[PDB]
């Protein structure tokens, strides 16, 4: 039997369907008292509302995967038992394994894939339009936020560096400082003077209002858009970009987004909680996050299931997932460092604060600080 009291956190308008899923729970495990709310900042900002005080953070909190080797050696999450490792890696698709593995160990249970697509009214903009950065940008406006690295650090691979190495796992594996850093640094900087690239903090907004004719945006989103395009909705993986006079294609990251246990609880209430983030994480759980949200699942069931195989946001995504298309982002505890230092380097380059000249020093710097 399970018992116990387990206080869950989720971003915020997830709470009414996560209500659902812990519905679904209760009919299973009638005995365990679950308190769903909002988390303070959200999943992209876990390991900071966990961190301030664990003993006050929910025992079962969303968390993106690139979070979780910092939370893992703080000591805020312990390791997945043998059997919960080995449900995951079954039920799930390889790359949410991969997502949660630190040190060859499971941190969090994974739940959906999380990749950035364009987002586009279709009555203004063609499925050929989209295909290129420049052919779409001379066509319609594409609103978008030069200060969120999230959105912009894979130019940088797709201009071919690495960040930590090959697979994420190399401390000193980022060669961003480099000629082709300074082509990704050029990149970011044309599309000051690009008209058809508008700098906003909130780009749904426009697309919402019309001002923007695409957007780059997340699954999370997906239900979202499709809402406010209607049966003007398209979407379609990112394009390609011209670096060094070569069009590649423009990556996104990879992500995965979980759920982990707050390591401290203990007793029933510690085994509350692991059947808790197995059970909302669970097949029947992911196509209730997907019913409603639209966000893609990693359980390979479900993503094969009709409704997911014939969204195109799940197509969309399954294509950028590939090799080339995206980087997983990796989990390294020095991912703190790198995000914050990887948004001014950024839009430096794009706002000309940090000009051409300065390319090759100001990387050279950004990697000797993430790279302790
Ligand atoms: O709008 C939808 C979301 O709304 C709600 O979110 C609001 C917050 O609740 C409210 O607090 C606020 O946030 C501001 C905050 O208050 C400020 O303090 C500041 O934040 C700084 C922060 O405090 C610092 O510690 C630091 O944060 C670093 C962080 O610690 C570090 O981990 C990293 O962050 C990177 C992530 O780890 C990484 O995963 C990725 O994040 C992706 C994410 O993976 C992806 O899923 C997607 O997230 C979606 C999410 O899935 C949706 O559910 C939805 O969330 C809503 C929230 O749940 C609500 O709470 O939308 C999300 C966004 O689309 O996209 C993420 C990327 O955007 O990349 C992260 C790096 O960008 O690095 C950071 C930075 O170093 O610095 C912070 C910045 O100064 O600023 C906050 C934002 O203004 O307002 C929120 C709404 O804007």
């Amino acid at each position: 039997n399970v018992s116990g009291s387990v206080k869950l956190w989720v971003d915020t308008t997830q709470v009414p369907y996560y209500k659902k899923i812990v519905a679904n729970f209760n009919k299973k495990y009638p005995d365990v008292k679950v308190k769903v709310t909002q988390s303070p900042n959200g999943s992209a900002n876990a390991k900071t509302d966990v961190g301030k005080d664990p003993a006050k953070a929910a025992d079962v909190f969303e968390v993106a995967n690139d979070q979780l080797g910092s939370m893992a050696e703080a000591g805020y999450i312990n390791p997945l038992s043998p059997d919960a490792t080995k449900a995951v890696k079954n039920n799930n698709v390889a790359v949410a394994s991969e997502g949660v593995t630190w040190k060859g160990k499971m941190f969090a249970y994974p739940f959906a894939e999380q990749a950035q697509t364009i987002y586009y009214n279709k009555s203004k903009l063609t499925a050929d339009d989209v295909k290129t950065w420049d052919g779409l940008t001379a066509k319609g406006v594409l609103a978008t936020d030069f200060t969120n690295a999230y959105n912009f650090y894979p130019v940088f691979l797709s201009a071919g560096t690495q960040l930590y190495g090959k697979t994420g796992e190399t401390v000193k594996g980022t060669d961003v400082n480099s000629a082709k850093g300074e082509q990704a640094m050029a990149w970011f900087a044309q599309q000051k003077s690009n008209k058809g690239v508008m700098q906003t903090s909130n780009a749904l907004n426009q697309l919402k209002s019309g001002k923007a004719a695409a957007i780059l945006d997340g699954p999370w989103n997906s239900a979202n858009i499709k809402k406010i395009l209607g049966k003007n909705f398209a979407v379609a993986p990112y394009p390609t970009i011209k670096l060094d006079g070569k069009d590649v294609q423009m990556q996104a990251f990879l992500g995965i987004e979980t759920f982990a246990v707050n390591s401290h609880a203990s007793g029933s209430n510690q085994k509350a909680a692991a059947t808790l983030a197995s059970f909302i994480t669970n097949k029947e759980s992911q196509l209730i996050v997907y019913d409603h949200s639209g966000q893609i699942p990693v359980d390979k069931t479900a993503q094969k299931s009709s409704k997911v195989a014939s969204d195109p946001v799940a197509g969309a995504v399954m294509t950028m997932a590939k090799p080339g298309n995206s980087t997983l982002m990796p989990k390294m505890p020095q991912m703190a460092t790198f995000w914050n230092d990887a948004a001014p380097l950024i839009n430096g380059a794009y706002t000309g604060s940090i000009p051409a000249s300065q390319y090759s020093t100001k990387l050279d710097t950004f990697v000797k600080n993430i790279s302790k």
